[PDB]
């Protein structure tokens, strides 16, 4: 008995101790699960954060090596500008003193015949743009190339049309006016494509397309003209013109509409039309020209005394083209029949149609006096029809038109040209065009451009990289404590 409760105590002993052992090592293994979880979560957010690090520093170098790209273009580019900009200066310069020294030249011949009484140099290069492409809006209609075929070849025009000759200011508007003409955009005609070998009365010397619209008065059409090649101001490219053309609500002609012929070549103008086959007196059809000229980055060109050329003004017996309503100011050249008057510019004082005919110097047409013919782009004298407007600003303006003398002054102030009468009817159709083809001579023209300073273009900034983090190690497993061993009797 002895010995039972002996072994007894030391069993009870045994059972304490070995709840103590096991409850001790159950609190261990929470806590080594405690710091595994842990230890789990710091990897998982350093694997996943290691993975965006690797993202973004692949990014950044990317973006890096793509700004190098743009880099070394840029200054590659400014190096060379830098090289040439010396020698783009000089001849600038050069080009500045041989101008201003013509200029002082041409102050002592001001007054002689085809001089422009205010000496000046063009700095608008603009005469010739063959390959320009034109983009027409409008409120008014648009006129299928076929319905402008069809009106050549029928009524006043036909004689010429069977002719091979295209002949604009014998087309009968008439035939223009009917809702199968309109076309759903813009669209060409001229003596290209299968009339190639066809003439025209706007040009001889080259093929000429335009687009045709159909206007009543106030409405109007927008053409922009791209693709320019030829042109110019103070030796800076003019890459697009943007024109409105307005058919002025004042203008006179019979019935409501007018034909708007726009060439694709914006210095041959416009040929405007509201002949229907019968002449008219007291008639008159004018149209409003509103442009801006932009640079080769779409800016727009702020003109400093800019000279637009307004020329082949011509005043007959009975019919005078004039220009009005404009901005600048009218610059005579000298002996020319065209002057200012009441705000008009026209050949204020004679006819220029016929030499010997109210009182005109010389004849618009070749015959066999000297110096006639005077009307044309090429006639030396040319400039006996012509002026010009000194023009500033980004957005200019002027109106030009074909109106009868009537409407202009009274019989008795018109000059008599015996056997014609001045109030004979006349055509309320024109062509015109206003470009920088000044008439006068000798005339001395910007080429060169004055080069601007070089901008230095910044290195991009280094790529900033982040370092990936090393992952956590595992949590070292515990060593539980043995448990005691059981007594024995
Ligand atoms: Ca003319």
């Amino acid at each position: 008995a002895a010995n039972e409760a002996d072994y007894q105590a030391k069993l009870t002993a045994y059972q304490t101790e070995l709840a103590r052992v096991q409850k001790a090592n159950a609190d261990a293994k929470a806590a080594y699960e405690a710091a595994v979880a842990a230890n789990n979560a710091a990897n998982a957010a350093l694997t996943a954060e290691n993975t965006a690090i690797k993202k973004r520093n692949a990014d950044a170098k990317a973006d890096y090596e793509a700004k190098l790209a743009k880099y070394q273009a840029d200054l590659a580019k400014y190096q060379k500008d830098l090289a040439d900009y010396p020698v783009k200066l000089k001849a600038y310069e050069d080009e500045q003193t041989s101008i201003k020294a013509a200029l002082a030249e041409l102050e002592k011949h001001k007054n002689e015949d085809g001089n422009l009484t205010e000496p000046s140099a063009q700095n608008l290069v603009y005469d010739l743009e063959p390959n320009a492409n034109l983009s027409l809006t409008t409120d008014g209609k648009f006129l299928k190339a076929s319905a402008v075929d069809d009106a050549f070849s029928k009524s006043t025009s036909k004689a010429k049309y069977d002719q091979k000759i295209l002949q604009l200011d014998d087309l009968d508007i008439t035939n223009l006016e009917q809702s199968n003409d309109v076309a759903s955009s813009m669209e060409l005609y001229g003596n290209f494509g299968d009339k190639a070998g066809w003439s025209t009365t706007v040009s001889n010397n080259s093929q000429v397309k335009w687009g045709s619209v159909l206007l009543e008065r106030g409405q109007s059409a927008t053409a922009t003209y791209t693709n320019l090649q030829n042109s110019y101001y103070n030796g800076k490219k003019i890459s697009k013109i943007v024109y409105k053309y307005t058919v002025d609500p004042k203008s006179k002609f019979q019935g409501q509409k007018v034909w708007l012929g726009i060439f694709t070549d914006p210095t041959l103008g416009v040929f405007a039309s509201a002949y229907t086959g019968q002449v008219e007196k007291n008639t008159s059809i004018f149209i409003k020209n509103e442009f801006t000229f932009y640079d080769e980055d779409g800016k727009p060109i702020n003109f400093d005394n800019a000279l637009l050329s307004v020329a082949s003004l011509n005043r007959e017996h009975n019919s005078i083209e004039m220009a009005k309503d404009y901005s600048g100011k009218f610059v005579k050249i000298s002996g020319s029949s065209i002057g200012e008057k009441n705000g008009m510019i026209y050949a204020t004082d004679t006819l220029n149609f016929k030499q010997g005919e109210g009182g005109s110097r010389w004849t618009m047409y070749k015959n066999s006096q000297a110096g006639s013919g005077w009307d044309s782009s090429d006639a030396p004298n040319s400039w006996y029809g012509a002026g010009a407007i000194k023009m500033s600003g980004p957005n200019n303006y002027v109106t030009v038109g074909a109106t009868s003398a009537t409407n202009v002054m009274p019989v008795s102030d018109m000059p008599v040209v015996p056997g014609k009468d001045n109030t004979d009817g006349k055509k309320p159709n024109i062509w015109y065009s206003l470009n920088g083809k000044i008439r006068a001579v000798n005339v001395p023209k910007v080429t060169k451009e004055k080069p601007t300073p070089p901008v230095k273009p910044t290195a991009p900034t280094k790529p900033t990289y982040e370092t990936e983090k090393p992952l956590k190690p595992a949590p070292v497993a515990p060593n539980y404590e043995k448990e005691p061993t059981p007594p024995t009797r």
